[PDB]
């Protein structure tokens, strides 16, 4: 029974000082980075609350951790705490994932800081793109599922930062400053693009004021993303855009089943 049974970890954060908790299935070297989306609770991650993708990956080859928490984070480095709202440290997630985190987790159990997928949906779709852009060597592999996939451009910041705002009450200006700090470009996986394309990473993306509009602004982002990677010599993605697709767990599900030969092939082939 491979990595059973599913583990509930705490690991120490130096950045943030206070302790992460991180759920985990062993059975392999290599790890499926399962990223929560803007209302990630400091319980369990979305993932295990809504879906069986610890069940689905049992005896993939491959392990799966799900850090908890991190509400409105987009699993970045901030500049300063979320003054706002009360909090009483900076988020610095981005050093958790690719520094703190993956060297627990080599020195306690033998998981490769290396060769990993990072998967994220809303929220942390552009998360799992930005962790390969700037750390290929940790993540040849990412998946965005309905993420913000520009969030420095046009409509995004201001949607972004009412979402957060929703979520929470965080604040974008504290995370990458207002709109036109270099941060929202360096965070804006349409501009990181690439770095995508000169790092092979192996991408796969989905996606499904009134609801008409915003479709409007997705759809059209979405597309220009798609654009902007095949003209700058983009070969190694994986675009899905059903019309039945939803914005919503049990098809964020379908994705990550969907993916799953995909990661192994990447990751272990």
């Amino acid at each position: 029974r491979p990595g059973l049974p599913v583990e509930y970890l705490q690991v120490p954060s130096a950045s943030m000082g206070r302790d992460i908790k991180v759920q985990f299935q062993g059975g392999g070297p290599h790890a499926v980075y399962l990223l929560d989306g803007l209302r990630a609770q400091d319980d369990y991650n979305g993932w295990d609350i809504n879906t069986p993708a610890f069940e689905e990956y049992y005896q993939s080859g491959l392990s799966v951790i799900m850090p908890v928490g991190g509400q409105s984070s987009f699993y970045t480095d901030w500049y300063q705490p979320s003054q706002s709202n009360g909090q009483n440290y900076t988020y610095k997630w981005e050093t958790f994932l690719t520094r703190e985190m993956p060297a627990w987790l080599q020195a306690n159990k033998g998981v490769s800081p290396t060769g990993n997928a990072a998967v994220g949906l809303s929220m942390s779709g552009g998360s799992a793109l930005i962790l390969a852009a700037y750390y290929p060597q940790q993540f040849p592999y990412a998946a965005s599922l309905s993420g913000f996939l520009n969030p420095s451009e046009g409509w995004w910041p201001t949607l972004i930062g009412l979402a957060m705002n929703d979520s929470g009450g965080y604040n974008a200006n504290s995370m990458w400053g207002p709109s036109s700090d270099p941060a929202w470009k360096r965070n804006d996986p349409m501009v990181q693009i690439p770095r995508l394309v000169a790092n092979n990473t192996r991408i796969w993306v989905y996606c499904g004021i009134p609801a008409k509009f915003l479709e409007g602004l997705t759809l059209r982002t979405n597309q220009t993303f798609r654009d902007t990677y095949a003209a700058d010599g983009g070969r190694n993605g994986v675009f899905n855009f059903p019309p039945n697709g939803t914005h919503s767990w049990p098809y964020w599900n379908e994705q990550l089943v969907a993916m799953k030969a995909d990661i192994q092939h990447v990751l272990n082939g």
